[PDB]
């Protein structure tokens, strides 16, 4: 019955993917950012310059106050508000209604984006990283506890206005090609995984693989970029620079600040390398890789000119909190968050990213010794 959830995600480039939800009685309709990188369900509950609408608790006969404040600091942006519960539904999702925790956002700083078209966030990760603490049951745990929906969901995030699918409760085989490859969820807090090797245009970076997961690696749909730990970021930019030295770019470009431009249809894709991340597999000494194309880490941005140019931002940026596999890694893959079996699956997406002479891929098996040493402690 998954066909009803196909294409239930909309989004703007660099502004996340959102699904339609309703909260309260009678149902109030809101667009909610889909975020595997956090665990709080929160919605605008008060006027804001960037909100077109918001949650009005007074109008809901089913609203319950929990008489308890809350705040969440993201890497960028944060909000605070009041906890409560209410009835929640997903129109283009499973046919159910659940009572869920809701953080009514009363104040925020750099959380809402100008003209994003969403008014809240749905954190799909585990209770452990919930605020104020792991006793606030996340939305999906409530969904699974109160209904017969199976304990898994999958995300197909499509690039170039963007769309996608959140299949709640299962896998829709019409959304990917090839085989699914699974990597263990290392610990149920973030969707934490272990990267065991990295290659750029087929050349190993040759770092201690702990560096790849320092201090963790997570799969995070709410984050736009691929984010790499300082040491890994520098090695990667150095390698991507060398491969593209044919041309030259401002260095504010490599910092994700300045756009780079080319005459429409003349982007030199061939001079940017593919990036391969190898992930720990399901069996002893076994891994698999996902390969990313430049079309994924060069994010198309709106031209600031009377020009019909193609313009892009570098969508790989530095991190001090570990690797973040954000939307530009997830785009063009079908990603299965198999909570029931503590694993995450990757397959080539039906909306896979296109290149002339190259293709995004999920390939295996590979042999990799001592994958366990790759985890940071
Ligand atoms: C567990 C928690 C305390 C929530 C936490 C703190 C720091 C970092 C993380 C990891 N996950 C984070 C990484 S991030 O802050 O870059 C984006 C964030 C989700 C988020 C929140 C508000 C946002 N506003 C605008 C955006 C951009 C998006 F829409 F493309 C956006 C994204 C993730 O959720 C979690």
């Amino acid at each position: 019955s998954f066909v009803e959830m196909v294409d239930n995600l909309r989004g703007k480039s660099g502004q996340g993917y959102y699904v339609e939800m309703t909260v309260g009685s009678p149902p109030q309709t809101l667009n909610i950012l889909v975020d595997t990188g956090s665990s709080n369900f929160a919605v605008g509950a008060a006027p804001h310059p960037f909100l077109h609408r918001y949650y009005q608790r007074q109008l809901s006969s089913t609203y319950r106050d929990l008489r308890k404040g809350v705040y969440v600091p993201y890497t960028q942006g944060k909000w605070e508000g009041e906890l409560g519960t209410d009835l929640v539904s997903i129109p283009h999702g499973p046919n159910v209604t659940v009572r869920a925790n809701i953080a009514a956002i009363t104040e925020s700083d750099k959380f809402f984006i100008n003209g994003s078209n969403w008014e809240g966030i749905l954190g799909l990760a585990y209770a452990e990283i919930a605020r104020p603490d792991d006793s606030l049951e996340p939305f999906f745990d409530s969904l699974v506890k109160q209904t017969h929906v199976p304990n898994l969901f999958s995300l197909q995030l499509c690039g170039a206005s963007v769309g996608g699918s959140m299949i709640i409760g299962g896998i829709d085989h019409s959304l990917y090609t090839g085989s699914l490859w699974y990597t263990p969820i290392r610990r149920e807090w973030y969707y934490e995984v272990i990267i065991v090797r990295v290659e750029i245009n087929g050349q190993d970076l040759k770092m201690d693989c702990k560096e790849y997961n320092y201090d963790k690696s997570i799969v995070d749909s709410g984050t736009t970029n691929l984010r790499l730990p300082k040491k890994v970021f520098e090695a990667a930019v150095k390698s991507i620079k060398a491969a593209s030295s044919t041309e030259k770019f401002p260095d504010g470009f490599w910092l994700g600040e300045q756009l780079v431009c080319w005459q429409a249809g003349t982007t030199p894709w061939n001079i940017f390398p593919v990036i391969s991340l190898y992930l720990m597999g399901e069996v002893t000494n076994q891994s698999f890789r996902i390969t990313i194309l430049p079309q994924q880490y060069l994010r198309p941005v709106e031209d600031v000119a009377t020009s019909q140019d193609d313009c892009y931002k570098f969508a790989i940026s530095q991190s001090s909190t570990g690797t973040v596999m954000g939307a530009v890694i997830m785009e063009g893959f079908y990603v299965v968050f198999d909570r029931a079996r503590k694993r995450i699956g990757f397959a080539v997406s039906a909306c896979h990213v296109h290149d002339e002479f190259r293709t995004a891929a999920v390939e295996g098996p590979f042999v990799t010794l001592d994958m366990e040493d790759c985890g940071y402690n």
